[PDB]
């Protein structure tokens, strides 16, 4: 009996055993379905396709993301990947040990009950629990105080924490980055005349985001520095072998996190959504936060995200104070790393909710 | 020459002539600005938008409230609505007759000088005066003694009055209700999975507050009475025509006024902030107050606010005494009603401060 | 066996061993409790928090003062700090040596019995005694005659003494200064537009009182001298790093002690509450008092308290007489300094009341 912990963060969903520095199985969550007539009537490949079964064979498939924004749009496709995650991929019996399932802070409650539901009546699990995407970032870093910053594909959220006491009233969540950061790119490639739009090809575009973006670090010149003297085009090769030329939007896609008037849906932006999350915290309590904001987003490995938060918060915020954005490279597994830590440790062991608790009243005890 | 009286209480700002039972122009105070590219290069609608000019066309606009908490955050956007209030809306020349401008009790002084300022050097007014949000509630009710209770969008405050003699040391002001009552709702809708967050949509949410809230009236059962036997969901239609289902939080939003540990910012709560305002009043003087508390808040039409103050003060307070919360339905214009009364009447006529007084020393005579 | 002596004066409560020039442990008396959801289920910090355990971590906590005005409002929270004061902080076994516990002159008797009670049946003490806040000020100064003046946070009181013979009929106690001097400041900061109000932040404000107040020293000009020519604003930095500007109320908060018509609760004021305490003393006996008034208040280090008592009593009082306000800088520990003196000395040794005396009849012998 040992805890297997998994997150729903869309993108690559991530699952592994407790007491480990990295999960065993990391694969993207997608259900593919064939969109064309079956000809080899027998073939030798499945009806529908999950994960890298699907991710390998793309264009022939159409791709559906069950995780939509932390919230899950369809259940029945979703439970497949859980059905898969445990059996194939990492191979584990249904009933061994509890499972910590991380999950988004502000999303609706009807999200996690049916989730706990299908963690019980369909395939029974030895108890269960659901943590918060944020808090596990600290259990990873070993921090106690501090304000996280998450993006991932699922949703962008930050939850300032001080000594294991959350500040719910200060929880700021804007639904952005992730997919919506790529979708803006497929929007903005046609600038260069590459029309990529289909659901299967999206994950070619995502790879372009992966390899070359960075972050503006003061884009004014950076728009000029692109146009005027262009050494910064980085050509790229995509699976057919056709050339690409980019570099005007290499930084312009991640730049949207600092001005979501480019994406067109105006809310805040990630740099000052933390500051406004601080301002709602206490006058005293906020001093240390400026030092401690951990930012494990799972999107943001961007080379120079830190720089432009270091840059931008200083324009905001008390001048006399030392603002420190810690940027652990080991993140992007962090919200999982919290799991294999928080679960494998004890004083949490009684905090699993046994099937008895689901037997007590219902799924409704999660709240 | 006849007095036009106006209040700043954010929400719907309210202005009309003296000697009338209701103001002529009532519109919400917002400056809208277009957030997207102008395409119809000529169109036929203004650069920026105030009030119902803006309130009509929302999602395209971004909305800014110059009144923030009685205190005004930006002046230059603010003076627009005054510039507008007099010219369009109710149409009045700059210089006719003085104007009574109501204003919050405890807010900083730098608030009302520049206000008086721009009531003079930019567009000159035939004198001026600024009353208190509280006191005009009595001039409306015709009461003399009694403790008001105000909420409105601007700020929550109560000022016990006994025979035209205020008790400043007993003035209790907690900054709450109003906007911060709605902002908690947009927080708490996502409970049901409706993510409404944008500045333009907020005033859809505000309408939901408007139509269906009431007040807990003993919420313990009321949380159970919601969950267990649910007949109380009231569905609602919002301008697209999409359905909504509510009723778990219908009473849970106004409930925050009685436990501002739900909003997360802990101060007091409105029921016992009056009692604690009484306790700071005299031992004798307090008997009648328990009978007289008028509560014209401008937010609180809630069906059953009175009940739960009647309920809660009795749990507090001397038992042998008869506590009476009068709940005039004509309120929400009350703090204006005081104006058209106090101004149109006389023995106040010498109390206007003429431009001469502003010419005497400066704006500083208001204190 | 050596006497440990402690005072309840709220503010910083102060305890140390007999025969020393200053107590070992000086910390503020507060019981903090977490007001938000526990998230780090294990953390590593206590259920509830006392003193600097609490004083370090503020905004997350809510703060309760068991000492209210010398009178103690809640016992069970109170006994914690005593439970703490002896064990942690200065570390001492329950039963070693008696303890002198200072305490307010005019407060109710039900105050000190239960106090003596919980000094016995819960944790037994080798006898006990309770002196007066006033008298120990002289045992410190080594004076015999003279009228004290106390403020502290607990209560303001002055007890004229002549050769170890108190004048009870002349004891003047007005409940003021201390907390109620700060609470007036949080009232009067919003003048400048700083809304500080929450229980945890209060002790930021208290620090502002600490560093910059002084005393009017003839405020008429001093209100003008502030307004007209302003060099006297002293900006300040508070734990976030946000700027403050003050100086109109720097002297206006302590000024309330000379006109408690600013605080709104009208009693007397500290300058002429001593003179009226003198007038109730004998015609002969009063000559020397005017020379001897010691004023160890524990609040009043204010730079120029002495000046405005020197100033004000002269306006009162016989002209031909030399009025001398001695202002020992070593005070604010004084009422403790009396303890380590009066206890460590002898001829008081038989005046401890042994558990036998509590065994004789009950706690009731204190009177
Ligand atoms: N090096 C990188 N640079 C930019 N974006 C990245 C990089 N690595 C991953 N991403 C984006 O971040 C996402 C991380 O997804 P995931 O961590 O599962 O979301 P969540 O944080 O909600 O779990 C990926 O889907 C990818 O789109
Ligand atoms: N029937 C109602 N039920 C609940 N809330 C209401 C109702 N009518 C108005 N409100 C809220 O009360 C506010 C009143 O604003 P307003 O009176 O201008 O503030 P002030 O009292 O400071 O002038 C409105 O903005 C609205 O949010
Ligand atoms: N330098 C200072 N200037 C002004 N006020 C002070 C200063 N030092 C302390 N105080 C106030 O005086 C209080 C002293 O509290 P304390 O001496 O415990 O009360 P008591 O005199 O009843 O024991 C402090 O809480 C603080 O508010």
């Amino acid at each position: 009996t040992t805890a297997l912990v998994c997150d729903n963060g869309s993108g690559l969903v991530k699952a592994g055993f407790a007491g480990d520095d990295a999960p065993r199985a990391v694969f993207p969550s997608i259900v593919g379905r064939p969109r064309h007539q079956g000809v080899m009537v027998g073939m030798g490949q499945k009806d529908s396709y999950v994960g890298d079964e699907a991710q390998s064979k793309r264009g022939i498939l159409t791709l559906k993301y069950p995780i939509e924004h932390g919230i899950i749009t369809n259940w029945d496709d979703m439970e497949k990947i859980w059905h898969h995650t445990f059996y194939n991929e990492l191979r584990v019996a249904p009933e061994e040990h509890p499972t910590l399932l991380t999950e988004a802070p502000l999303n609706p409650k009807a999200n996690r009950e049916k989730m706990t539901q299908i963690m019980f009546e369909t395939f029974n699990v030895p108890a269960m629990y659901v943590a918060i995407q944020a808090v596990l970032s600290l259990y990873a870093s070993g921090r106690t105080t501090g304000i996280v910053l998450d993006s991932g594909d699922g949703v962008t959220h930050n939850v300032p924490i001080y000594e294991g006491y959350a500040l719910p009233h200060a929880i700021m969540r804007l639904d952005l980055a992730g997919r919506d950061l790529t979708d803006y790119l497929m929007k903005i490639l046609t600038e260069r005349g590459y029309s990529f739009v289909t659901t299967a090809e999206r994950e070619i575009v995502r790879d372009i985001k992966e390899k070359l973006c960075y972050v503006a670090l003061d884009f004014e010149n950076e728009m000029a520095t692109a146009a005027s003297s262009s050494s910064l085009e980085k050509s790229y090769e995509l699976p057919d072998g056709q050339v690409i030329t980019i570099g005007n939007e290499r930084f312009r896609c991640p730049e949207t996190l600092f001005q979501p008037s480019f994406i067109g849906m105006e809310s805040a932006g990630i740099h000052e959504t933390t500051y406004n999350s601080i301002m709602k915290c206490d006058i005293d309590i906020r001093k240390d936060l400026y030092a401690n904001n951990v930012m494990s987003g799972g999107t943001t490995m961007y080379p120079g995200i830190a720089d432009r938060m270091q840059k931008e918060i200083t324009a905001l915020a008390p001048s006399t104070m030392k603002i420190k954005i810690i940027a652990p490279p080991e993140r992007k597994y962090s919200v999982w790393i919290g799991g294999s830590i928080l679960a494998s440790l004890s004083t949490f062991q009684q905090m699993w909710i046994t099937k008895q608790e689901y037997d007590e009243a219902g799924p409704s005890i999660v709240h």
